[PDB]
């Protein structure tokens, strides 16, 4: 049964040693600080009594800390201990920063996946939990069945180490502008005293439609061409206005949904107004 | 049975008439445009001359003009032949103008109903679709079955006319976010080559969690409080910042992702940095 070590016991790390512990693997733990979990020795974990110990107790390393900087800082002193082995880091970095630590893993024999959790830790270790992995191709298929075990929707998209990054930033990107947009209809709607749980039943239908919209929008932008009968993105706009200015007048910052028009009407600008909103990726593409 | 008339044959009008007809209610069309409705005649509607002679021939009539003063000035030379008969307005705009609207259909003894369509013009008439509808609660009563027709989640919001609006605005402040985070996140995998439709089959994980953190997000903000088990609103400001950061190297606009770190900044400096992204609301609400 594959050994498998976790380096960081911050909620993540902590949340990925115990899916490996209910998977059934053998686990060893680490961290800076000694008062960080215990739960998952109680559980069968391995606390170790430091990074080389605990690298050594694994064939798959997995390093879940704060910042790129800290896990090369944790990381090149065990580097020698690593060599030969599978090393997997799901700390959230840039496809920059992904790819500077795949140079550092290749300079010492180090067999690397970088790694992108998508879920809450709650979710991490069932069967619909998502995580990315880029990187050595041999290594994830390898050990699939752990990575399985962190999130049974676990996807591998490519070699190139900074593509994992790209997949999470892109739908962080989509994620926390609708948090934004979530919190602000909300608002719009306390102006008139209406609850946001008066509000929220009804958001289901277009949760709906934006999963339509989902796979719409995404052939469209791989086409290149947006189609008009559906919806006119110079009509849309002018929708969006009366949204911004109702939000306006009622004293509301509205800075995030005039910059949602100015996108869509630079767009128009460059010649879409019959096309569909998936031509607004031109205004995001090309602004004045 | 109850004879139904559309003054208006844009897009939304045709839609309406259709689903009209679909459900069997004898349909009377009028536009201002000749040859509009000649398939809507086809298949049983009933062209009017005038449209003194469309509002006469229907019990329940729905004006689908887009533009404002275009609509009020069909409707005020027909103000004698309306009085008696309900008058829906469907069209979006600002709840201001539902009030507007319901003060003139009060003084001439019309009953009126404030309408929003919440979904394409292909959905309208399914058994899913939601319509909004405020103004005169017998109105709505007496004709349940016809609005029905028009959408199956129909929902009558309340007697302030307005409310149709906020409901609706409201739900398209979060859905054209929502949809400009979209093409954001796929313009910024594709400068990664990545293929907006390698993206999309994932999009699924985040549209479950905006599910459960919609009712989430509407209780904190019902209740003032906005406490964060795991994530500090300062340490989510970072993380925003960072795709910021990722886009704003590519090249993109990033003008809502810097609006949507503003706002949450703002509370920050309001004194919510401990706090859950529910605590943005007070940024929006009192900008700097």
């Amino acid at each position: 049964i594959t050994p498998v070590t976790v380096i960081g016991l911050g909620a993540m790390g902590r949340a990925l040693a115990g899916a490996l512990l209910d998977a059934g693997y053998p686990t060893t733990v680490w961290n800076r600080t000694a008062g960080r979990g215990e739960d998952l020795v109680a559980r069968g974990a391995t606390l170790a009594a430091s990074p080389a110990e605990a690298v050594r107790a694994g064939e798959v390393v997995l390093v879940c800390v704060v910042d790129y900087a800290a896990s090369q800082a944790i990381l090149e002193p065990v580097a020698a201990d690593l060599a030969g082995r599978v090393l997997v880091n799901v700390t959230s970095d840039s496809p920059e920063r992904a790819r500077e630590a795949a140079k550092w893993a290749d300079g010492h024999g180090i067999r690397y996946l970088d790694g992108a959790v998508m879920i809450p830790t709650v979710m991490v270790g069932s069967t619909d939990a998502l995580l990315f992995y880029a990187g050595d191709k041999s290594a994830y298929d390898e050990h699939e069945q752990v990575f399985t075990s962190l999130g049974g929707q676990s996807a591998y998209v490519g070699a190139d180490h900074g593509l994992a990054a790209v997949y999470d930033l892109s739908m962080l990107d989509f994620f926390w502008t609708s948090m934004s947009g979530l919190v602000h209809g909300y608002a719009l709607a306390a102006k008139d005293g209406v609850p946001a749980t008066s509000i929220a039943p009804f958001l289901k239908a277009h949760i709906s439609l934006l999963s339509l919209l989902i796979e719409v929008t995404a052939k469209d932008l791989d086409a290149g061409e947006y189609p008009g009968a559906e919806g006119n993105l110079a009509m849309e706009v002018e929708g969006i206005e009366h949204i911004l200015h109702a939000a306006e007048l009622r004293g509301l910052d509205v800075s995030v949904l005039r910059s949602v028009r100015d996108v869509a009407r630079r767009a128009v600008d460059l010649g879409h107004g019959a096309d569909s909103w998936s031509a607004t990726v031109e205004g995001a593409r090309n602004p004045a």
